[PDB]
């Protein structure tokens, strides 16, 4: 890509959530900087509506895989950056097992020389005193491996794979995970061969932040065609 070329330094990422859960108002800020080169990126979000009404690590997939590393042999497969710099559209339902399901919409796009994912974010049907609700899940993250595929449905890509969340005391609640990603511009994109990102999360805390927050150290890899 030229988009490609956005993306051979550290570049600056703005996250903002306007959520709605059951009917409850949220919203969340997120500010870091990912670097591509490094597959890497490193977020803070703070919940900026006050406490938030569901676990932090079920916003984590919510909350830019512009900055998935793709290996040499994988460069003509990354559609993200392709799409760079007007972007691309990023819609998830998201099936949390036996309890509700999250609807996101997100642009993420280059505003100047800064990343912003924006992301609106409906969440219905959830129990009450379900693990979401409930807060009955631990702070920390699984490896997740999302398998893209090229959409022949819309202009884009397709890719599907399942979250595991720790349970407190035991167990794990699934959240099934549908995307899809449009380009914004008229441009051309690359239309990526089957593959998966494997992406690893680091959970922590700020022990001078008092609010509401995560913050998030996340490595991201391409893979899944063999070398060549
Ligand atoms: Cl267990």
């Amino acid at each position: 890509s030229k988009g490609e070329e956005l993306f051979t330094g550290v570049v600056p990422i703005l996250v903002e959530m306007d959520g709605d859960v059951n009917g409850r108002k949220f919203s969340v800020r997120g500010v870091g900087e990912g670097d591509a080169t490094h597959g890497k990126l490193t977020l803070k979000f703070i919940c900026t509506s006050g406490k938030l009404p569901v676990p932090w690590p079920t916003l984590v997939t919510t909350l830019v895989q512009c900055f998935s590393r793709y290996p040499d042999h994988m460069k003509q497969h990354d559609f993200f950056k392709s799409a760079m710099p007007e972007g691309y559209v990023q819609e998830r339902t998201i099936f949390f097992k036996d309890d509700g399901s999250y609807k996101t919409r997100a642009e993420v796009k280059f505003e100047g020389d800064t990343l912003v994912n924006r992301i609106v974010l409906k969440g219905t049907d959830f129990k009450e005193d379900g693990n979401i609700l409930g807060h009955k899940l631990e702070y920390n993250m699984n490896v997740g491996n999302v398998y893209i595929t090229a959409d022949k449905q819309k202009n884009g890509i397709k890719a599907n794979f399942e979250i595991r969340h720790n349970v407190e005391d035991g167990g794990v609640q699934l959240a099934d995970h549908y995307q899809q990603n449009t380009p914004i511009g008229d441009g051309s994109v690359l239309l990526p061969d089957n593959h998966y990102l494997s992406v690893q999360v680091k959970l922590s805390k700020d022990p001078n932040e008092k609010r509401d927050h995560m913050v998030l150290l996340e490595f991201r890899t391409a893979a899944g065609i063999t070398p060549g």
